[PDB]
RNA sequence: GUUCUAUUUUGUUGGUUUUCGGAACUGAGGCCAUGAUUAAGAGGGACGGCCGGGGGCAUUCGUAUUGCGCCGCUAGAGGUG
């Protein structure tokens, strides 16, 4: 729990998934490799009402608090891989994505590199919804 | 030339071949300014270099999705106005 014991001015680095869909939230920080996990946070288990998952404001509590703990276990740095939906779905970010990552740089940690890996196809199944699409 | 053959012809009876004519068949000729319009901003076909998610058969790659096996950490995740 004391994390590496390594000089000082050095930055272990550790890389964040941001996915952000349009009903909650995920920050998950783990490890330069991604096996180990360290910190997985949501919207939803920092908000009282689930219609608020997606919230801006949750994603910003969900990410002080991984940010809080993250100092804890000795990681002072980390690598972005922000994530939508993507697949067969949309592929544009949640709301929840850009308070989630400002929280982080306002909360001490020092930001790596910043990338998109959200899973787009070559070409897919067929995407839920009918033929007439989702009419309301 | 051959065959059949109208009929004229030998003072008048009779027999044969002619030729003269008619019709058909068959040789060697000479002669014609000797005889085939053009080549459709019609078409068909040939040939030459290309062109195209045209067609059929086989082959190859790509993430994604679903499921499963293992590893990590966790209490929610999904969905909706
Ligand atoms: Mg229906
Ligand atoms: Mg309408």
């Amino acid at each position: 729990s004391l994390g590496p014991q390594v000089a000082e001015g050095e930055n272990v680095f550790g890389v964040c998934h941001i996915f952000a869909s349009f009903n909650d939230t995920f920050v998950h920080v783990t490890d330069l490799s991604g096996k180990e996990t360290i910190c997985r946070v949501t919207g939803g288990m920092k908000v009282k009402a689930d219609r608020d998952e997606s919230s801006p404001y949750a994603a910003m509590l969900a990410a002080q608090d991984v940010a809080q703990r993250c100092k804890e276990l000795g990681i002072t740095a980390l690598h972005i891989k922000l994530r939508a939906t993507g697949g067969n779905r949309t592929k544009t970010p949640g709301p929840g994505a850009q308070s989630a990552l400002r929280a982080l740089a306002r909360s001490g940690m020092k930001i790596g590199r910043i990338e998109d890996v959200t899973p787009i196809p070559s070409d897919s199944t067929r995407r839920k919804g009918g033929r007439r699409g989702r009419r309301l």
